[PDB]
């Protein structure tokens, strides 16, 4: 029976398929559009877009599992296809701020739950993957590195445990191609709680030249981000940051638990990546 990756031209998905095509596994690639570049090679190309649910029906025939990223328009849609085509186990792309105590009041927690929850109750099979901040957030900074040797936060100082994609790809093929993850939540991080700025001097040292972090006002930071997110979601990002600041992220060693591999460093996730901080 195939596996259906949803995303498979994402960061994530894409290394989720290309790994269950390494795996001699039959790999359905879902996409928005079939006439776009990125899919990775040995992949069905399917549409299979998670805002309009009505393409799964095509898109899930023959398929026993699905790899799910967080889409909370569309899941009731989702469910009720998965459970007409016979879909047996469904691993879901969360957020650990699902976890947290206010979750179902911050508008990220609120958005995961919101597919998290009918997944719980529609009698499918699931294992939830819930990172804290992705590695590939960096890439953000990624104007200013190019361009210069500073770049400016909000919050410095503070911590998050950053999560390397390849790590977030392996717990998902984990879950999709070995028993005993059924009902588990996996909260993942990467191996060290690092500050913003210390983040910032490691991409330096991937690079050989050293780069600097200084902070920005919160009025200006706001206005940067408020054209980037929702205003509730800005307000959600700055008081994160501000409750992690000089205080020190929890490191869980899940992904070591899952894989049997110790989680990737962000040392190691600038070095993959250092072509995109480097000038054109």
């Amino acid at each position: 029976m195939k596996i259906l990756v949803t995303g498979a031209r994402g960061s994530i998905g894409s290394r989720v398929a290309g790994k269950l095509v390494e795996r001699g596994l039959p790999v359905r690639g879902g996409v928005r559009d079939l006439a776009a570049p990125g899919l990775p090679e040995g992949v069905e190309a399917v549409q299979a877009d998670l805002t309009r649910p009505e393409t799964l029906a095509r898109a899930l025939e023959g398929v026993d599992k699905v790899f799910l990223y967080t889409v909370p328009e569309g899941i009731a849609g989702f469910v009720d296809e998965a459970r007409a085509a016979g879909v047996r186990h469904v691993v879901l792309l969360s957020s650990i701020a699902v976890t947290w105590p206010d979750a179902d009041r911050d508008p990220i927690g609120r958005m995961h739950l919101a597919v998290e929850r009918p997944i719980e109750e529609s009698g499918l099979g699931w294992t939830f993957v819930r990172p804290e901040a992705l590695a590939t957030n960096a890439l953000g900074w990624a104007p200013e590195i190019r361009g210069g040797d500073m770049v400016r936060c909000a919050y410095p100082g503070a911590y998050t445990t950053p999560v390397h994609e390849e790590d977030i790809a392996d717990v998902v093929v984990a879950a999709l191609t070995t028993p005993g993850h059924r009902s588990a939540a996996y909260a993942l991080t990467g191996p060290e709680t690092l500050t913003q700025a210390e983040q910032v001097a490691l991409i330096g040292e991937a690079l050989g030249r050293a780069v600097r972090c200084e902070r920005m006002p919160e009025q200006e930071a706001r206005a940067v981000l408020e054209g980037l997110y929702p205003a509730e979601v800005v307000d959600a990002i700055l008081a994160g940051q501000a409750a992690r600041d000089g205080r020190p992220a929890e490191v869980l060693d899940t992904i070591r638990a899952v894989t049997g591999r110790p989680a990737r460093t962000f040392r190691e996730w600038a070095g993959d990546h250092v072509a995109a901080f480097r000038p054109a």
